[PDB]
This record gives C-alpha cells, structure tokens and sequence, in this order.
C-alpha cells in the first residue's frame, strides 16, 4: 500500500467506529435517564467546554514533542477515554435498575463518563490536526493534497451514513459495549500505521499572539459557518418543520438523509474547479455559491407559506455543496501556508473559534427555544454566511 492510501484507510477504519460511539451515546443516556433531556444536553456541554479550555495547552504541545508521541498520546487518549465510557456507561445502567437514581454516587458516575468524553474529544481533537494537518502535507505532495482531502471527506460521509445502520443493528445495553469494542479495536491499525511511517521516514526529523497572524481571517470565515442552524440535522430548524410548516415526518427525514449526498458532489465539484480555476477561486465559488443558495433560501422563509418550504429545504440542501467545498479548501489552505512549527499552534485556533462557535449556537437554542423565535436565527444564519463572504475574500487577497 501506497503512503497516501495507508493515511486513507486508518481513517476509514477509526472513522467507522468513532461514528458509531458518536451516535449511541445519546440513546444510551436515553436509557439510563429516561425523560430527561437535559442530561445527553448537559454532557455535550461539558465535552465541549472541557475541550475548549485544554485546546490551546493541547495545540502548544503538538509543536513541543515528537511526532510518534503526538500519535501515541492522540490515539490512545481516546483509547481509554472510550474504555472508561463503557465502564461508567456499565456501571450508571447498573445502578439505576437497582433503583438508584437519586443518589451521589450517579452524579460521580456522570462526571466521569463526562471527564473521558472530555478527553476522547481531546485525543480526537490532537490526531485530526496530526495526520490531516502535519502528517498529512509533509508525506504528500502538494499538487495531490485536494485528492487527499477529496477522499477525506467521503470518508466521513460514508462512515457518517453507514453508522445508524451498522450501529443501529447492533444497538442490557450489550449492543452498546460492541459498539465500544468496535471502537476500541478501530483505533489500533492506524496508530501503527501511523507509528511505522513515523519510524522509517524523514518524520522523525522535525524540529519542536495567535490571532494576530493573518491566517486568523482564514480561520474566522470558516468558524462563522458554524453559527447556523440552516442544516439538515438541525434540531431547530427539524422542529420547526414538523409543528409551524406542519411538513410529514417521512419528508423530513428524507431532507435530512440528502445532507450527505449534496455533500458527496462537493467532492466532485471542489477538485475539478480546483484543477480549472485553482484553489483560491474554487473556494471563494463554493463559499459564495453557498451564500446565494442561502440567501435564495431565507428569502422564501419569510414570506413565507406552506408552497416555499421546499425552496427553503431544496436551496438548503444546494449550501451544502457550497459548504462542504469550502470546508475542503479552507482546510487545504492550513495545510499549505501554515508553518511547521506552528501547525500544532494554529490549527488548535481553529478548533477553538469553532468549538466556540458551536458553545454559541448552544447558548442560541437554550435562549431561544421558542418555535416562533426560529425566524431570527435564520436571519443571524445568513448573516453570518454573508459576513463569512466578505471575511474570505479580503483574505484571500494575498
Ligand atoms: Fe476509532
């Protein structure tokens, strides 16, 4: 196996477990506290606030160590972040049908299992920037990195479809714990694979404030996106559609199930604008084919019947190409201009404007839960599309 299909298939193989355990998680904390919402609510809360304040140590870090314990800490911090969620997700679901849920010991157990989402957040967070951001353009040439990226994301996309199926299937919470071992088991041949190009190549020689490098603006246009609940597998924006546009339940599932289709054209449509218009162009095409699809599609939001709901799905449904092909070039372009020595430093500002973003569009759900407030988080979702727009093409004067 060629370099760049061996950093492709331990991808593939950790993606499919990681999005498995992703999407039990909050069905599983459906059964241990049934009724209540808040709780799968309140531990996503804490996974991102954890992750948010241990991102810019973590970010230093990957700069000041080698490459092979970048790795080594990266994998197997989830590895036994996962671990240890089996075992408080085992020990919650036994105490509660022996009729303890009102007690301490279920509250140490949550912040535990909290804790290690904390960490497999983390770990997941240091290999992301490590092989798709470090290992990823000093092992492949430049000129074939938006082929890498290209099959980076059909990755994603085809382990994000195949997950409610396979795990699904196997889902007294036993279904839960092979969904773990999958996991488990998933992160072991990349870390190798990941180890061995380290051991035999030139990437054991490398030598080991923030926003005010001019990448930030690079950054910032691509975090802005995150501020919208214009997405196919928005909780808000699903609710909406089911009591205000009293839409049938079947279609709305349908509207969410094309996100990852729409999002696998972007992987057709990205690289051949790149090949023709190169990747500067292309992202700006894409970016702003996302604002004018958006900006079509709010448009018919208000006003505003019951006949324009599918122009506001359909062009929804369109962003999402533009989207995902911007997400591509944003991403190429930190491979290629930031430095070496500050690939671990930079890119945690990245997965901290938008992990930011995200802690924002939480605050935004909770402040904002009425069905008849949705209509000015389209507006500010717009807006900050169009914000993203501006931010990128000033940037992109370089
Ligand atoms: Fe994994």
């Amino acid at each position: 196996l060629r370099i760049e299909t061996q950093l492709l298939l331990g991808r593939l193989l950790t993606r499919s477990g990681d999005q498995a355990w992703d999407f039990v998680v909050p069905f599983a904390l459906l059964v241990i506290f049934p009724g209540k919402l808040q709780v799968a609510a309140f531990y996503y809360l804490i996974v991102k606030i954890g992750t948010f304040l241990l991102t810019p140590s973590s970010g230093k870090w990957i700069d000041t160590h080698p490459r092979i314990q970048v790795v080594k800490w990266g994998v197997w911090l989830q590895f036994f972040a996962i671990l240890a969620g089996m075992v408080f997700f085992g020990m919650l679901d036994g105490l509660v049908r022996a009729g303890g849920r009102e007690s301490w010991l279920l509250s140490v157990l949550f912040i535990a299992l909290a804790l290690s989402g904390v960490m497999a957040s983390l770990g997941s967070q240091i290999t992301d920037i490590s092989v798709g951001n470090d290992l990823a353009p000093s092992l492949v040439a430049p000129e074939k990195l938006t082929h890498f990226n290209s099959w980076l994301r059909r990755i994603d996309l085809a382990t994000e479809v195949g997950a409610p199926i396979l795990a699904g299937a196997l889902f007294p919470l036993a279904g839960l714990f092979l969904i773990g071992l999958w996991n488990l088991v998933s992160f072991v041949p990349e870390y190798f694979l990941l180890r061995n190009v380290i051991q035999r190549s030139g990437l054991k020689i490398k030598v080991l404030g923030s926003f005010s490098d001019p990448i930030f603006w690079l950054i910032l246009s691509y975090a802005l996106l995150w501020l919208s609940v214009l997405s196919p597998h928005g909780v808000l924006l699903a609710a909406y559609l089911k009591d205000e546009m009293r839409l049938p339940e079947t279609e709305i599932g349908l509207f969410r199930g094309l996100g990852a289709v729409f999002g696998l054209i972007s992987t057709v449509s990205f690289p051949y604008l790149v090949r023709r218009l190169g990747l500067i162009s292309s992202s700006r095409w894409h970016l702003g084919f996302q604002g004018v699809t958006l900006g079509i599609a709010v448009t018919a939001f208000a006003m505003g019947s019951t006949a324009s709901v599918y122009v506001f799905l359909g062009c929804i449904l369109l962003s999402r190409v533009g989207l995902y092909g911007f997400s591509n070039g944003e991403f190429e372009l930190r491979q290629r201009l930031i430095p070496e020595g500050r690939r671990g430093e930079l890119n945690s500002l990245s997965s901290l404007t938008t992990t930011s973003a995200t802690l924002i569009l939480f605050s935004a759900g909770s402040l904002l839960p009425q069905t008849e407030d949705f209509k000015y988080l389209v507006y500010v979702s717009l807006a900050a599309v169009l914000l993203a727009n501006v931010v990128f093409i000033k940037w992109s004067s370089r």
